[PDB]
């Protein structure tokens, strides 16, 4: 893969991610997040440190089969088999900035870490 | 154009830029760089501040019709109709880090400024 | 050689100087921090506005405010040798902007080459 | 802290991290990294997913009290209380690109994840 092809793959991963969150698509999220990955951020004053399972469970609870999510890729950085992404996304009526670290492992990009902040 | 489509359009822009530079393709470079765009950096300790015409003339002078040039996209950032790009590329036997700012105008991403350093 | 941390501190100072000089309509400060051939480019009122340093300094004078404490934030800073690119959020004349600045370390100091912006 | 102070705190964090790794300074590393933080990357063809403790242990094992580390900050990005840093750093005769995700929690910036690649 060229960096351009990797950037297209990373763009596709973001689209998969935002739609899977909105729809509560557990298999889709498990294919793009490592099992050891965490979702970390402040929510209602508390520091939340969610496992992949917990993160997905929250998406499933808040799932909506009709809403079209609103999102944008604000930044993508790539160095060899690692990448950084800044995604702007709406979820449960709030606007978030997601900072995602990703690793190309055995042919596909998987999220290692997700940190977010609510605007 | 969607958020994904702008990222793809910006990566296409980089490919066009690197190949047009290598090949000394004036038509392509004039389509992707605004007329008042500048290419700025140091060369042999001297500040080179090139107009688009000057920059393109240098590409024409050094043009290579056959080589497959090395290049990579290190980062792409977008806020509405503006973008920032970090591109690594080879030109005339030197390796460069290029920082480019771009504006989406009348449906086309066109480069406003290019600053570079020679490694 | 000077470290990347030291350069980032200098760029941070440059951004503060830039935002305050713009807000205050400080012509000497703006002429110091922007190269003579620098450009300010973006869409304004639906049209492409390509401003020379003389044009945008006159615009800063026009909208000058002697006392307002302007909002600004550095969203990103990237540095490679003697070049830098910065994403700055700032308020000016009642509007919020995202500015993408290209900067060059020249003769011992960081100086702005160009600024592209979009109004939120 | 002000916007300038936050940027300063983040570059200071990088300085602390790189020196602490070189010296095998466990107290420093435990202060700057969350306990649940992970260090992830490919190392000699395999995926290495280290806990903070496992990462600190390797630093201690390779500790050197005299070497002046070679490093550079390539980028710093901030959105509210989250940040991402791209740091170039030399360790054990190899050059790395480190992508760090950081969170401002209770007044200090601490590392949530460190993803890397070896050049």
């Amino acid at each position: 893969m060229t960096t351009s092809e990797h950037i297209a793959a990373l763009t596709a991963l973001v689209e998969t991610y935002v739609m899977a969150m909105t729809r509560g698509d557990r298999p889709a999220l498990e294919r793009i997040f490592f099992g050891k990955a965490s979702e970390v951020g402040h929510y209602e004053g508390e520091l939340l440190w969610n496992s992949r399972d917990a993160f997905i469970a929250m998406c499933e609870d808040a799932a909506d089969a009709e809403t079209d999510p609103f999102w944008a890729i604000s930044s993508v950085s790539v160095q060899g088999d690692i990448a950084m992404l800044h995604v702007e996304n709406d979820w449960a009526g709030m606007r978030f900035d997601d900072f995602l670290t990703v690793l190309l492992h055995e042919g596909s990009w998987r999220i290692v870490s997700k940190v977010y902040r609510i605007r």
